[PDB]
């Protein structure tokens, strides 16, 4: 199924950009709506997938990292932890699916950054 990932801080969604299907295309935040592009399934597995087989995935383990899609394979840098207080936690680097910079406009980017209760950090259900 799958729906929409809201961020706290801006209200607005994680979203592919162009509504590409290639792998390692970095997310951003784009104004909500109803495109598969912005539809999310979490799954049994930890991931979070988008298009039925393409996995949220950090590029990396350091703050910065980017965060991209990429085709599914069940390593631990396509597992999320999905917190009750909206942080969503990559497994293999503990570190937090975080909108660059503190940003909120359309076209914000999507990194992985050290956990620290921001808004930017928080992630929602709509």
């Amino acid at each position: 199924d799958g729906g929409q990932i809201k961020g706290v801080g801006s209200g607005r969604c994680l979203d592919v950009p162009d509504a590409s299907t290639s792998d390692g295309t970095q997310l951003q935040l784009w104004d909500c709506h109803s495109g598969t592009n912005q539809q999310w399934a979490a799954t049994d597995a930890g991931e979070l997938r988008v298009y039925g087989d393409k996995c949220l995935d950090a590029a990396g383990t350091s703050n910065g990292s980017k965060v991209q899609i990429y085709s599914c394979w069940g390593g631990d840098n396509q597992k999320w932890r999905l917190n009750s207080d909206g942080s969503v936690v990559g497994v293999q680097s503990g570190l937090c699916l975080d909108a660059v910079g503190n940003g909120t406009a359309n076209g914000t980017l999507i990194q992985l950054y050290t956990c620290s209760n921001g808004s930017n950090q928080r992630w929602t259900r709509t």
